[PDB]
């Protein structure tokens, strides 16, 4: 029907939820993708459907790289067409994030599949599927990282995956421009800190941020996604907007 | 009375005009700075005042580097406070743009004063005067250039000024973040081309743009300015948003 | 006495010029190869005629798989076996071909080759090299000066070269404590793909500001030699373009 | 004969180590200086004692003004007068001090010194160099920290950003004349004379590769590479020589 539709990956919680909520408030129908967070995904879709019925569905998939990842990414895009008859927007938000020291219970090949698959390869396959299933304001927004050039110690694979995501953003903006598909990124600095992190460590990171000495709210991240998908960004493609309160400008 | 106020330099025509219009449509009172274009600046102020009385004034100043530039820039900022009692937004838009070949009727020192004054020095002095004078959403937007790393041939002084403006955007974002003043840029690729440029040459440039094979409208550039000054960008500082249709991604 | 270097993809073209120039500088070299056995041995024979027992070959497929970590460990081990030390790693081997987003290897094979060979193998080699460690230890990654203005329909290739920039910076930071420097060399057009038409080749040569020609392989190798030398002992996390200005040229 | 190089601000510290190392490589040198007349003439004496007639000094103020173009023309002229050629220009001279946005020198003077020395004088020297024209090249001393700048150094940071633009624009424009243009970007090298030793140590401790500043010689080594025949295909490149400092997050 006549409301546009969006896919948001890793949308059960945290930033991906804030993006799906804000898209839904702007008038989109949404596919809430999730991996393990089944209860949180269904609860969000229920909340959205209560606000406007038949406007949210969930879709489960592991985005770890394997020989079936192309099928799973094809299926995520397929689920948006099955529910809503169209797919206007793809938000690549799902991400694995953990250290992989170079000088050192997962195997290294599992670490590569997870950190490179979720951060880079699944975005590429979803982009291919999104583009191939096209028949309006079509675009993709990749969630990138403002600190990719000043990386955390011992996170090489995660950093490699986020750099690859910058290259995807640029390559796909170039190649999909003739189809009228825009491809942009939003690059948080510190936003919602990891659930595992102690308050004392959270505050150490907060104190580094020039603009307010605090992390970004999930909603502040979502605001920049909403801008890039909007008609106010219709000439914008291949741009990555930092939303980092100045953190990347701060020297050691 | 409770409306915020903005200074836009070089606002009589083209991009600066569209930025002043869009700020006014959003509810800002505006200072329309101009250098030579008196009749166009006053025409715009009159059109805006017809929409809402006493919401637009003009301010004449040459932004060429000289001994008097600091006083001129102080006076532009002062004009905003005298008209409207506050100054919430500064837009550094005014720009000289012409070739300065390295190998061979203005002298080179005049080219330096104009190209480095308008593009860099005047922004710095206006940023100083804006900050010295300071519900609040204070910010500065500098009009940058998406092609600064792939410059037009024989434009070294222009390119130097626009790189210096990147540095200003970054340095002032860091330094003004404790005052709650955000500093950002918008970087066009090809937007409004010269009226007197032959269509055949205009088309050579338009054909290079992946997204639509056309230049950006002034309004499309103004849209990204409006985003950055808005409450939707309240964690964004030190960022430069390209608005270039993918132009900067295209190899030779 | 003499230091030792591993050069991946060293049988031909750029990696060959790198191995030769390292050898000429006094390194012992491990010439890695995948399919190019005859050429790898040919170069080792040429080097060993110059100084005996200074060049060995090492076969390995650098495609991503469950066995890549073991293959990468073996490349590094081969250097230690032959020469008792490994001072320099040059990650030069690379797959290069288009992978259009909008439509034969399967996609997941193109991922294994383009991301495995250009990024994951460099990462695992870097891990094996650091694990096995006065001296001047460093790693040099063969990057691409055109990574921000990529060729149309080369997304996987571009992703892998961007990942290789991130590896260069992450490993430079993490290995600095061990005195291991990590840097890159980023060619523009050098030796054009054998596949490529002559007409397409001249089209590209014409774009290059500095002399309207491609880099020779030895011009690339010159920047590698600089980065491994004692004249670069404070340089880590740097990527030196060697592109004749190509990446400065607008559309 | 031997090639000739101009090194601006060559009396002391990094510019001095660059002049020494070019001279050791074979070059005749113009040692440009502003205030450091004793140190300039003393280096030139040292170099000439090694090889007679291979070093001269040239005094000039690189502050921006309507006579800066004549002064930069004079610097290039002095190389031609002494040596009959000018193969290499090193833009090393630089003013460096804070210019806070929120409040001895007027702001017009701070702009003229920080933008003139770091950017305008390089541009004018590049113009004069190119206009008077084997292995010709220019090397600009940039700054590895330009995107993670010191607090309250906007004018300095603006100048160094402009110098990056100059390096790119001049590389593009001079390539058809066979002139290469590149940069060397130190992180922390010889720390300011004015700085206390506790602040010097805070900076040293930030550097991943060795927890120490670059020697002036290590900066000069990269300059030597870029002017050498081993960098003949290199133009528009800026080499960081920063021990990883620019990689370290806040
Ligand atoms: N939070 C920050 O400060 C910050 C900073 C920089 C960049 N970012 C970027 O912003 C985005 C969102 O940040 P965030 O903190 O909201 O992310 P997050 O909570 O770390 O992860 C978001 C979701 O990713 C999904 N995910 C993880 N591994 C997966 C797999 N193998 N298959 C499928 N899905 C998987 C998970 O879904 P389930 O829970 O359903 O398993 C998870 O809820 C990410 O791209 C991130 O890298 C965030
Ligand atoms: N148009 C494009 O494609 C494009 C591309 C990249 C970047 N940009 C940037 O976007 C901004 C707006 O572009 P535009 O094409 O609208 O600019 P423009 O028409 O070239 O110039 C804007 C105004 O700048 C003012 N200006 C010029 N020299 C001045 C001086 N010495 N003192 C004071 N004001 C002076 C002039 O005002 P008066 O007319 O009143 O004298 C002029 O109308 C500029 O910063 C530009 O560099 C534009
Ligand atoms: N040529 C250029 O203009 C250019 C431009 C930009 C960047 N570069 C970078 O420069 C480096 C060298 O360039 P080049 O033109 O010399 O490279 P190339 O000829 O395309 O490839 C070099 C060698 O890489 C090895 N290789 C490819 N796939 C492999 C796999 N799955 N397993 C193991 N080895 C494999 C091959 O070795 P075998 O032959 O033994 O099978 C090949 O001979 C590359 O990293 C490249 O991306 C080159
Ligand atoms: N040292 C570092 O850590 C570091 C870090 C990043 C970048 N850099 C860059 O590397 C280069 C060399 O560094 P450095 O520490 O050796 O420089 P420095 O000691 O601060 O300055 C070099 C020389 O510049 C000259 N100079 C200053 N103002 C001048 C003017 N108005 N006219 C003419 N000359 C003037 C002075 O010459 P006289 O003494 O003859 O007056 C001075 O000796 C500079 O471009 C610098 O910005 C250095
Ligand atoms: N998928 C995700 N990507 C990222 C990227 C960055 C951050 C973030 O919070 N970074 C600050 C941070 C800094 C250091 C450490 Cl050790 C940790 Cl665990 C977290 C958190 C996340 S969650
Ligand atoms: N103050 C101004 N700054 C700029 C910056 C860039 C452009 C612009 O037109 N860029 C594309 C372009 C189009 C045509 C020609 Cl001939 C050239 Cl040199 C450049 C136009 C302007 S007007
Ligand atoms: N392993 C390798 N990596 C690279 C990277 C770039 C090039 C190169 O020649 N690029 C220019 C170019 C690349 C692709 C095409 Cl289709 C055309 Cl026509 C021209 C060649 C190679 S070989
Ligand atoms: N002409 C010159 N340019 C530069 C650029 C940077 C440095 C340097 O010392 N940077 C480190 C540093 C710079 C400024 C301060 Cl306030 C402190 Cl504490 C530490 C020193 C110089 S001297």
């Amino acid at each position: 029907m006549e409301a546009p539709a969006a896919v948001v990956t890793g949308a059960a919680k945290r930033i991906g939820r804030a993006i799906a909520v804000k898209l839904h408030q702007t008038g989109y129908r949404v596919v809430i993708h999730y991996h393990n967070s089944a209860e949180a995904a269904v609860s969000l879709a229920d909340e959205l459907n209560k606000e406007r019925s038949n406007t949210a569905v969930v879709c489960q998939a592991d985005l770890t790289n394997s020989n079936v990842l192309p099928a799973s990414c094809e299926e995520i895009i397929n689920s948006c067409f099955r529910a809503f008859g169209r797919c206007d927007v793809l938000v690549n938000n799902a991400s694995a994030f953990y250290p992989t020291p170079l000088v050192q219970g997962k195997t290294v090949e599992t670490q590569v599949a997870e950190l490179i698959g979720t951060n880079a390869i699944a975005p590429f396959l979803l982009t291919m599927s999104f583009a191939q299933r096209q028949k309006s304001n079509l675009s993709i927004v990749n969630l990138c990282d403002a600190m990719v050039d000043q990386p955390c110690m011992a996170f090489s694979l995660y950093n490699m995956g986020k750099h690859a995501l910058v290259g995807l953003t640029q390559s796909a903006a170039l190649e999909l421009a003739p189809y009228g598909i825009r491809v942009n990124g939003v690059a948080p600095g510190v936003s919602l800190l990891p659930v595992a992190m102690g308050e004392e460590e959270k505050d150490k990171w907060r104190r580094k941020v020039p603009l307010g000495r605090r992390e970004a709210s999930a909603e502040q991240i979502a605001d920049a996604v909403i801008f890039l998908v909007s008609g106010s960004a219709q000439y914008i493609t291949g741009s990555i907007i930092k939303v980092d309160g100045g953190l990347s400008l701060v020297h050691a």
